[PDB]
């Protein structure tokens, strides 16, 4: 088996022992009852009695396992697991340890058969898990219930609740208790987290409008107190992405220490207390100021401080963690902003987890991932982060990705792999963060395109690889659409699956245009491609219509540019050959734009028509829409309207011109970061 996470020490013998038909259970009444419940499910159908094979379960100190005390590792959440033909031992250093032994035990089980094996295990990082900390639609209740079962299975002990658009988490209603319905749901979440050995850390994000007074201090404590009554035993205060007084390091420290002394140390049973600083990565840290060393010196040392790395989106390196730890005077609690896609919402990020140093476990208090608003889809990265964080020294990126996918979707693992490996890069974005994509076919794609562009003979093998890949892509899309094993996963990814299928069909038809040996056939494929472009645009305009990066982009890094440039090239070649004037545009645009900028394409985004973001006065620009619409405004960062081209009407900027529902078809500007017409849909 590929045990995930991989244990710290494992010795296996070529000898299997059947899951005994007859077992004596020793320590079921004293061991972690969440661990016992898991064992008893694994043993349904088998007989209990005082005869037959002994199964020893308990926490170090319990009589059930005092026998094995010096084999039980002396770490938080550590365990000893042993299988031989005589007996089974499942012995945690603590209750969570025992639960974790059962999670490893369940993976060892196959057909009703166990390998003869000896395991001593424990996590290299103390706090491991997920921070629901993104902008966008927060995870549904059902998605959260499923997350927490998944965290228990992969030994993640931490779930930090902090969805930026939950109004009771953030400003201004952080001051209000949750309504009954949500409160009842959070209470269930906390109970379920408890059953899966996950710390539910409730975060609050009061900083944008906090006053540094008695009144807001008390409301914050009253809100924590409410959460505590709901079952919450860990807490966080986040000061990220704010301006104003709330950024004050002295005051933040004083408030966290107050929470610490008057609440966290006064209750009998509060576990983590965590804060997110305002300077939460090195690039936003101001060496002109003293923000981080002030937190470092003033914040009670048991309080965690979160950190995203050298940048808002970054991977964690030795130099980076060393840089921060020196300032905050404790090991940073890593907030890793992957696979969060809230700033590239038209991309799914389903690639492997990589780039984080595997030797620096001792330098971090915790490691949590900030995932996508697509909960199930995020499990690929989550499963992987759990593997990494439990045993970084043995972290195998690619094998963990595969095991993740095979866990999440066993009936269609190879199809999900196919889809995921072409849906991993983020594309260009303000943070500069990129991931690999489509790496297996990138060299064949690069050689083919350079040869074809230059009139040299492409390698046949390269052409067949591209063919194979498009074929595989369609099979994967089609199978994934109908898969019923993980319906919520398929709901999340479906718009991208449709777009991926179309991408593959377009690719096939373009390769037929390359090989095409007569005019007529070439023309049929050309027209087919144009129709597929238009379908891609339709999906782009009707799926995933969020306000920030609407639409659906897929296979962007390698596959789409290859198809686009191949199509442009072969149409150029066809035009030269047949003295024809076929249009070589690669993305369908129903509206037109002319200028003297010329080839900055237009884009449609919701009810906006914009020029893709050059200060020469060549003289004019005109946009023609495909119909008459009521106009809202025109926005510009470094002007007339018409319905027919002939009668015009000047509008005055400010830069922003209101149109006041004036019918618009044409827009002209005479005498660029932004140039956007908003119309009424
Ligand atoms: C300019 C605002 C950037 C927001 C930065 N990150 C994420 C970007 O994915 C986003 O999920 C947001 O919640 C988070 C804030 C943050 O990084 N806190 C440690």
């Amino acid at each position: 088996v590929s045990l995930q996470p991989p244990p710290q020490q494992l010795i296996v013998q070529n000898k299997t022992i059947d899951l005994p038909a007859v077992y004596q259970l020793n320590g079921g009444e004293e061991a972690n009852p969440h661990a016992v419940k898991v064992l008893k499910e694994l043993l349904s159908g088998k007989q209990s009695s005082k005869k037959g094979m002994l199964i020893s379960i308990g926490e170090k100190g319990d009589k059930s396992v005092r026998k094995y005390s010096r084999q039980i590792p002396d770490h938080k959440e550590g365990y000893y697991l042993s299988v031989n033909e005589k007996e089974i031992v499942l012995a945690g250093n603590d209750e969570r340890g025992t639960y974790y032994a059962l999670q490893t035990f369940a993976q060892l089980l196959k057909d009703g058969k166990l390998p003869e094996v000896e395991i001593k295990d424990y996590p290299s990082v103390r706090y491991r898990g997920v921070v629901e900390g993104f902008y966008g639609t927060p995870w549904s209740h059902q998605a959260r219930l499923s997350q927490l079962k998944f965290y228990g299975k992969n030994k993640m002990n931490t779930y930090i609740y902090g969805p930026k658009d939950d109004p009771y988490h953030s400003a201004p209603n952080w001051r209000l208790p949750y309504p009954d319905k949500e409160a009842a749901q959070l209470q269930e979440l906390v109970a379920v987290a408890n059953e899966n050995e996950v710390d539910f850390v409730w975060a609050i994000h009061p900083g944008q409008d906090i006053k540094w007074n008695k009144e807001d201090r008390d409301l914050l404590l009253a809100k924590f107190e409410k959460m505590y009554q709901l079952g919450v035993r860990s807490f966080a205060v986040f000061f990220d992405d704010i301006s104003g007084e709330g950024t004050n390091p002295q005051k933040q420290a004083e408030l966290l220490n107050y929470i610490d002394e008057k609440f966290a140390q006064v209750k009998p049973d509060i576990n983590q207390l965590v804060m997110c600083p305002t300077e939460y990565n090195k690039s936003w840290s101001n060496p002109n100021g003293n923000y981080l060393t002030t937190l470092g010196d003033k914040l009670n040392p048991s309080i965690q401080i979160m950190w995203t790395g050298d940048r808002v989106i970054s991977d964690i390196t030795r130099d980076g963690i060393s840089w921060i730890n020196e300032r905050i005077k404790r090991p940073a609690y890593i907030w890793w902003n992957f696979p969060v896609s809230d700033y590239v919402r038209d991309h799914l990020l389903l690639g492997p987890v990589y780039g984080n140093d595997t030797t620096i476990a001792k330098e971090m208090s915790g490691f949590v991932t900030n995932p996508m608003e697509h909960a199930e889809s995020s499990k690929i990265a989550i499963y992987s982060v759990a593997s990494y964080a439990w045993n970084p020294a043995k972290y195998d990126t690619w094998q963990t990705w595969k095991d993740a996918i095979r866990t999440i979707l066993p009936s269609a693992a190879e199809e999900l792999e196919c889809f995921a490996m072409h849906n991993s890069d983020l594309g260009p974005n303000g943070h500069g963060y990129r991931r690999e994509e489509s790496m297996d076919i990138q060299p064949a794609a690069e050689r083919f395109l350079k040869a074809f562009k230059e009139g040299k003979n492409y390698d046949k093998a390269d052409f067949e690889t591209l063919q194979y890949t498009f074929e595989r892509m369609k099979e994967s899309a089609d199978i994934l659409l109908m898969n019923t094993e993980n319906k919520p996963l398929i709901v999340e990814i479906t718009p991208w699956v449709h777009q991926f299928k179309l991408t593959a069909e377009m690719g096939e038809e373009v390769l037929k245009m390359v090989e095409g040996r007569n005019e007529s056939y070439f023309l049929r494929k050309y027209n087919h491609v144009k129709a597929l472009q238009q379908q891609m645009f339709y999906i782009d305009q009707t799926s995933n219509q969020n306000p920030y990066q609407p639409g659906v982009k897929t296979a962007t890094r390698v596959i789409k540019p290859l198809i686009d440039r191949t199509f442009a090239t072969v149409v150029k070649f066809f035009n030269q050959k047949f003295n024809a004037h076929l249009d070589a545009t690669t993305d369908y645009m129903p509206h037109k734009m002319i200028s003297n900028i010329k080839n900055l394409p237009l884009q449609v985004k919701a009810n906006r028509v914009l020029i893709s973001p050059k200060w020469a006065a060549g003289n004019s620009v005109e946009i023609e829409l495909d119909a008459i619409y009521p106009g809202e405004n025109i926005q510009i960062n470094f002007l007339e309207i018409s319905t027919d081209g002939k009668e015009w009407k000047t509008v005055d900027l400010k830069l922003s011109a209101g149109l006041q529902k004036a019918p618009v078809k044409f827009v002209r500007f005479t005498n660029l970061r932004q140039f956007v017409l908003t119309i009424e849909k």
